[PDB]
């Protein structure tokens, strides 16, 4: 599944 190195954490935007 997708890795875990994505940037800009995903918040309740």
């Amino acid at each position: 599944i997708l890795p875990w190195k994505w940037p800009w954490w995903p918040w309740r935007r």
